[PDB]
């Protein structure tokens, strides 16, 4: 069944985290209106994320500030949703024995990842793939 590996990162979901991406040095953010992107401002109140498990390897990425869920639509674009749906689950995996990568479960077979461009804007599912800097995240303490 699995279309991807199962190397899992060290860590827990006990506390929220910040999802930092080295590509351009941004923190993934889920704005109030549902907008998803990144920002370099560590003080931003919409970058604090609480992850939680579903099945092993699966996570929900929720904004602690606004209760919103990260989702990826059928075109590969990320957005914030009020409640969970059939497109808010992601496969949390280790990558390069160090970073964390988030793959859209629903679109696992397409190799669609959560990613941030160098300019701070989100990547489109179809424009991401293994080996990109934009898909590498480091979960940091708030």
């Amino acid at each position: 069944h699995h279309h991807h590996h199962f190397n899992l990162p060290p860590g827990n979901y006990k506390k929220p985290k910040l999802l930092y991406c080295s590509n351009g040095g941004h923190f993934l953010r889920i704005l109030p209106d549902g907008t998803v992107d990144g920002t370099r401002d560590r003080s931003d109140q919409h970058i604090q994320l609480q992850l939680s498990a579903e099945s092993v390897g699966e996570v929900y990425i929720k904004s602690t500030e606004t209760g919103q869920y990260l989702c990826m639509d059928t075109d590969g674009l990320l957005y914030g949703s009020q409640t969970p749906n059939e497109e808010c689950l992601f496969l949390e995996r280790l990558e390069e024995n160090h970073y964390n990568t988030y793959i859209s479960k629903k679109h696992a077979e397409k190799n669609w990842f959560v990613g941030l461009k160098k300019n701070g804007s989100c990547k489109r599912g179809p424009r991401t793939h293994y080996g990109q800097k934009a898909i590498l995240f480091l979960p940091l303490p708030v």
